[PDB]
């Protein structure tokens, strides 16, 4: 019961081969797997980029075609301030829709019945929504509101009545123009793909929910991709390459599972042996240590890779169009595959500084982060509610977190101060509070929190560095 | 006189319970208090954001309605350079005021007698201010000025004479157009609130105080919020939740006060005992140490929370409209409540690195800051007066401080240099001085001051870290 | 010969008083001197800001009055691309000059004979400069140039011939329009000052020196300030306060000189004594050490303060108008006065960390900087010549230095890369070189140079810190 | 066999002279070489800047002359959205070309036969490219495409038919307008150079490859520089100075080669001696160490300098016009020459901190970088494919690398987050992935990777610092 096997288990592939004539199959697979997974990622990215561009470019074209006086870059300030301006914008949108085929550079088809729920079979719906009862009378400081929402729709069919529109401004909530357009993404031919049919759902909103004398106007689109009914192109190895990637990932999965099982059985044998030699129920954290975390990482990376590859095959077969989910799966798998090659550098301590440090430092780092997180969250909520109405970088919780995290790393500091300087928070009290808030957060987190964090990490390194 | 009580006083809640069967009431209150205070903060923020948006959006609408040729973003460069331009801008403002009801998207009411002190009961006042005597004659290098200010006002009433305005350009100081508009913030219905009446005081200024051939034009508003006289909405737990928050905070206050008193009495007993056993008047800094700073922090946090909650109740009852003060109170209380939970991590030294370091390092840090502050203030004053006229980031003292503080953290460096590069300070001497100023400040504070500060903090950490 | 005097010389003011009943006159002067110098700086800054604003605002007004189609912010791209555009711009400038009094918001006077050297007594000179001989014939790839510059001027007098202007485009070098305007800076009355007469020399340049089909157009001004011949204002302590500042600075100067002399005499006595007791010519660096550098700093600060104060008196007396030099003197003196108060913190080692560190670290820091400076200068020259034509941040040597210095501190990195990304240097070779240049400079200086610099500074601190 | 020669070999120039009366010729050459190489670099930069400006300014002029409604700064958003807009832009370009001589401020000559391959001897070619067969019918979800590209060109000759252009929009790929213009860079006379003939190849592209309803329009130029056939200027030491630089560099090369040979021979002699005294084949890494890396650096720097100087002579002689390659050679040589002077500071250890540290730290640094590079590359590929379609900073691989490298140094953090905030990736899944990606990358690389890197560098410094 010398158990030299337990010695051969924790052996570098070079030592595993000098000792037992064992070809490093897993090491060779990783390099080939890295190459094939990265190549597959790039190949998918070609068509993914084509799709995203098509959607974005069409949206910009719609904004230039339907939004009166639209100019690039003014998406957040585009608004109407006069009754005449609002009427002109609405009528311009409808008129441009009605003459689209004669003007548009793209080849768009109308969608009969695409006007939405309010379009009773019409292509375009022009809905205005107002309170059921509204009697705003600021002169007498009096109002009488029935906040029930009434929807009034005008049906527009491509080849008028919509010109007779009268807007109830004093109680208007919003006006919307819903219509759908069909077009074919021909550019996919460059990738030797068959073009799909894209249906864009276009929603133009004139938003008066604030009743503030300023009515923002925006255009939004939703895209639906589907195979064309009758495609004909007079014109690859992509499917074969995806099958190859699946083969490599399946082989690596099999090898990793076999190694994990062998390690678990060795753990059981060792544990029962130590129970014989010394006392029983003696090993605990060690039973855990008998596992290889890198083999778990590889197993989960190749599972993600197989899922992404199957999804890529489905998208190319036109069974599904979820390019975002597939791109995310393939990119995460590529990153994990690149990371996995560090497993073979963990044997030589000269190249293993990063991982050894991480292993030593993570418990203290997590204990530190526990304390630092409550302070961070308190600051986040405080800033979000107090400064969010006044500060453009504190509008939402995620935005506040991004702002504070970038401030911790010394980024965009003066711009953060200047945002409050420019408007003074329309209240010296808010400005003074922002001064105290920003100075205290920056000083605390840059000089104490970050200094202590770094000190913990470098202390862990000093612990693993032999000197 | 073993005084195991003095042992039970400085005990962790887990130890306080394993020893005396004591339920950690304060620990449980903190979590519940955290939750309820944060929820209340968010709930208040809903309506606070509604109010701030209403004010800002109305101001933008006014700028588009009354400022001739106004475009978004040009607030600091909007100005007139010709007599005709100034006349056209003034007359455009008045004309737009006179036809407001027919054009405005918002529902505004005039305010008869709102023209201000210069409007003798008129709705709009159009005042021009000029020197009592002014005989500027640059051709003969001669002038004769009586700098007494004369105000001449034209009364405008909504349904002319103001068209006959003649401006004394050579001695004009400024022209102002004061009027008031009433509107109802209907959007508050989404929060199940009763809309208020907002009165906006609008002041348009054509400023010629510089006599420089360029007359900046700006629009400012003041807002006054009050309950409507006759509201009617055909349509919550907010008051009940505020009462709940008050209950939790009052209970925590009571517990903290009771604990503080118990600790003070224990301090007195211990001190008199040590006076018996050893010499008299022996304890000093220790008598102080017998206090818990966290219980003081909790007491002041719940006082702030109660004040903010009462103010929130008042605002919802429409007894007052001070959303900024209430928001500041609630946000500060939320931050303090989140911070207070670290009290229970100060018992375990593994999680107490930050606080222990702070405690060890603050005296040396403050002694260092004493010296660093005089240098910083000297630089601040120097930059403010020498570079403020030429540099857009040195305009005011607070702006100079923000600039220098962000420079210490390496932020917006090149933009700071480039501001002086672009104009060269219209004097090579000023440019050279700015070069020396910026290089010396940046080098000194980034490489010496900050290095020494960090070294002090990490030295304190090394002192409390057991290794 | 116990020389307790040499003990009393190196004594803190508190010790100097507990020992010899000596009131700390210098310590009290520093605080009062700080206060009065800062107040004087601010008071001067009021009028300095007024002057600078006047100049800048007038320049902007001129650009809007004389530059056809000018709009704020387009100062670097404002240019003509067509013969008609150039003619229209020139004629617009002249026409606006000719009707200035009827349109300008400022009160400007013409200057008869102000047209410059080319104006033979005329108010406006419109000069075009072209080669004496120019026969550019790109069709035959032939030219014949006599690069002698010929100046042709048209005289314009305010109440035509200039309308008959014909420009020799193929050989045109530039066109210039020179004229002068007089105006009175009335706003100075707010500071209770007598307004001065400002003469602006306006130069409009249509620059064709590049012969590139694009003719940049710019407006420049020079300002000359002088007292008005016949001022009359129907309407301070500033002179008295300046005399007070001079008094305080002179007293401090006297005390510092007396102390420096006493220290030098004590040095001589000690040195000769040590020559008696021990060998002769034994002391060297110590003779130097017997001097107080802070007393030298104070002496030079109060000299600067007196010079600045006398200059301020001169400017207020209207004997001179050099606000930039005076502002620089007063600001430097204010900074030095604030710094000087650290002298009294150098006695207590707890507050003297910064200065003691600096003293220990400066030799090693300077030896390090010697080596780092040659690398920095090599990079500066390389970047300036190779990348300056393509990169907007490398245009000039000072700009290159600012760019590299800010890069060392991690500032504006991505913008620096993106500048080269956007144009690709119109040559992949230049882009690749810029990649190597930026990556190598950033990596070297951030990770090695700065790390070593900080290590030297903190090592010096470790040397002076008692632990 | 005392071999004091081996002692005299590793001797500082001061010691080499105190011992053997040896004038430090190489040390003196370095200073003179530094001066002359830097001066030559600046002198070349004069003309290099002239050339680059000429090209850029002409390109901007062309964009203003030929692109309808072009305005500065809108290069990436300039596009057509309507059939009428596209026709107007095309016809405007052609019309402006046809009347160029009467309008252009520059003196341009037509190039007969310069229209390109599609111009059969014509000056201007106006080509439209469309699919051989295209039957896009989105209404029936059907298409029939023959993706063969058909080119149809219209020949335009300067002093119509091109007005009869009909564009097949449904199958249009792109339209291009190719023409050439000749002009003379007269500004070179300021450098006392003979102006060259520049031929600009202008390509205007209306790109419809995306078929997205938006057709970007761009103008590109290629420049060809050649000597004029018949130049005549009625009008330096540059060639003499270049010969001087060549002389200095050749002398330094000779001295460095002689020293390298002497060192190699000394290595051989020492090695064979040690083989006699002690065992044979004993020295290995030492034989390598017997070489001076600085002499290799100097040799390669002066080789680069000579190549650049010869190229500069060629360009001035008009035998070649490759200013970019010459500028790169001269700038790299200047940087290397400045760096080379550190060789004489490597003798004194007080000034040799940087180099000694680098020498000690490079092996550990490289081992660390090996591990860090796979993680970095994985992140780069992941970001490039997943976020590149949505994020403007992830468009290309080089751009992704610049973004991640600047993020490591804490640069442009909040802007990176905000880019994804603004559009939300049009998919909450993409936004969430970007959040995880950015947070994980920033945290890992700033807090662990960079901390460990710095710790390695400062540890190497601690190893070479005597304390
Ligand atoms: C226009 O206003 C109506 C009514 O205010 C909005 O309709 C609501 O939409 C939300 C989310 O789509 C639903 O949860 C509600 O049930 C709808 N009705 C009400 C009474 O709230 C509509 O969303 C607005 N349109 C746009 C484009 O914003
Ligand atoms: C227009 O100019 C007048 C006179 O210069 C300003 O009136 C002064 O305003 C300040 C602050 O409001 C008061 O302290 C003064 O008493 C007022 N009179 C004088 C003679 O100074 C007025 O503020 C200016 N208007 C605007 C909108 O700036
Ligand atoms: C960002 C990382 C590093 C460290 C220590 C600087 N740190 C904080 O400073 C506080 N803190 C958060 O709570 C947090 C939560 C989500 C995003 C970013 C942060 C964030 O910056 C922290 C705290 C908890 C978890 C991770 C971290
Ligand atoms: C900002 C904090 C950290 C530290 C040490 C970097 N530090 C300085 O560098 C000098 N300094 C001021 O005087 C100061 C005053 C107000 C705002 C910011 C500052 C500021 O940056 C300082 C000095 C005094 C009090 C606090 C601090
Ligand atoms: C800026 C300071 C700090 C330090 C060490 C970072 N450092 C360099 O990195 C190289 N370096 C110059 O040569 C230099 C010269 C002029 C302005 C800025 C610099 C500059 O950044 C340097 C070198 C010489 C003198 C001062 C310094
Ligand atoms: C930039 C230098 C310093 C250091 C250690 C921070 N480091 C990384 O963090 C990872 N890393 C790359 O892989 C890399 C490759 C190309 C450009 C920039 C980088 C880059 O930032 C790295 C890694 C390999 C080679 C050089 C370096
Ligand atoms: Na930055
Ligand atoms: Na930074």
């Amino acid at each position: 019961d010398l158990r030299r096997r337990l010695k051969y288990f924790f052996m570098s592939p070079c030592d595993k081969f000098r000792a037992k004539g064992r070809k490093p199959c897993k090491l060779m697979l990783q390099v080939v797997k890295i190459l094939v997974v990265t190549v597959q990622l790039i190949l998918f990215g070609l068509s993914n980029q084509l799709v995203v561009t098509f959607r974005e470019e069409n949206t910009i074209a719609f904004r230039h075609l339907f939004l009166l006086g639209y100019s690039d870059g003014s998406d957040d300030t585009f608004a109407a301030y006069t009754q005449e301006q609002l009427y002109q914008a609405i009528f311009y949108a409808v008129d441009q829709y009605l003459i689209l085929p004669e003007i548009s550079l793209g080849r768009y088809a109308y969608v009969r019945g695409g006007g939405g729920p309010w379009a009773n079979g019409s292509a375009l719906a022009l809905c205005q929504r107002y309170y059921h009862r509204g009697h705003v009378d600021p002169a007498n400081d009096t109002f009488d509101i029935d906040p029930r929402v009434v929807t009034d729709c005008i049906q527009v069919d491509p080849p008028a009545s919509y010109k007779n529109l009268t807007l109830k401004f004093h109680k208007l909530i919003n006006v919307t123009i819903h219509f759908q357009l069909k077009t074919i993404n021909l550019q996919s031919l460059i990738n030797n793909e068959i073009p799909d049919c894209y249906t864009f759902s276009i929603l133009i909103t004139f938003d008066n929910k604030a009743h503030s004398g300023r009515i923002p106007i925006r255009l939004e689109t939703k895209t639906h991709i589907q195979e064309c009914k009758h495609p004909s192109v007079s014109r690859s190895f992509r499917l074969l390459f995806d099958v190859v990637v699946i083969l490599t990932c399946s082989l690596s999965f099999l090898l990793c599972a076999r190694s994990l099982l062998r390690g678990f059985l060795l753990q059981n044998e060792f544990v029962v042996f130590m129970w014989r030699r010394r006392g029983r129920e003696i090993s605990l954290w060690e039973r855990l240590e008998f596992v290889n975390g890198w083999y778990i990482l590889l197993v989960t990376s190749d599972v993600l890779t197989i899922s992404g590859t199957v999804m890529k095959i489905g998208i190319e077969a036109k069974n599904l169009a979820s390019y975002d989910v597939c791109s995310i799966l393939l990119g995460t798998s590529t990153l994990l595959v690149w990371v996995g090659v560090i497993r073979y550098l963990t044997f030589f301590h000269k190249y293993n500084i990063l991982i050894a440090t991480l292993r030593v430092a993570l418990p203290s780092v997590m204990r530190f982060c526990c304390c630092v997180a409550v302070i961070y969250l308190g600051y986040c909520f405080c800033g979000w509610i107090v400064l969010g109405p006044y500060h453009v970088k504190f509008r939402s919780l995620s935005m506040v977190s991004e702002c504070l995290f970038s401030l911790i790393n010394g980024d965009d500091m003066f711009v953060t101060f200047a945002a409050m300087q420019a408007q003074q928070g329309h209240s010296s009290l808010v400005w003074l509070f922002s001064q105290l808030y920003l100075y205290s957060f920056i000083s605390l987190f840059i000089y104490m929190v970050l200094s202590l964090f770094i000190a913990l990490i470098t202390g862990a390194y000093d612990t693993i560095k032999h000197p």
